């Protein structure tokens, strides 16, 4: 038979400081331009996907500047110089082309899904 054991220990400290919670009032805004009143003629179905998760289904111009559907995706709460908008295929990151272009040429036409990707510090 055996058996033994013990312990000891001991310490007290402490000290205030500073912190902050009532923010120097932020700032805050959310607005752009106008556009709508459709045009006669075929409209170029854009899927737009956003990186949350969630969808959303548009309709534009064939002749619409891609900045356009840019600017949709803008106002959604997607920045270009922040977030890049995709297709489907063939990968095409509507940007490096052109704005003052046409829903065509960057390719969207007629139909296209755009996806919102999360861009780097400007392209990459």
């Amino acid at each position: 038979g055996s058996s033994g054991s013990s312990g000891t220990a001991t310490n007290h400290q402490g000290l205030p400081a500073v912190d902050s919670e009532i923010l120097e009032m932020p700032p805050e805004k959310a607005d752009g331009v106008v556009e709508g009143i459709d045009v006669n003629g075929p409209k170029a179905q854009l899927m737009l996907r956003y990186p949350d998760g969630k969808r959303e289904q548009i309709t534009l111009p064939e002749q619409a500047k891609l900045l356009a559907l840019v600017k949709h995706v803008q106002s959604k709460g997607y920045p270009n110089e922040r977030f890049e908008l995709l297709t489907n295929f063939p990968r095409r990151k509507l940007s490096h082309l052109d704005y003052d272009i046409t829903l065509q040429e960057a390719g969207l036409c007629p139909q296209e899904t755009v996806f919102v990707q999360e861009s780097g510090p400007s392209s990459g």
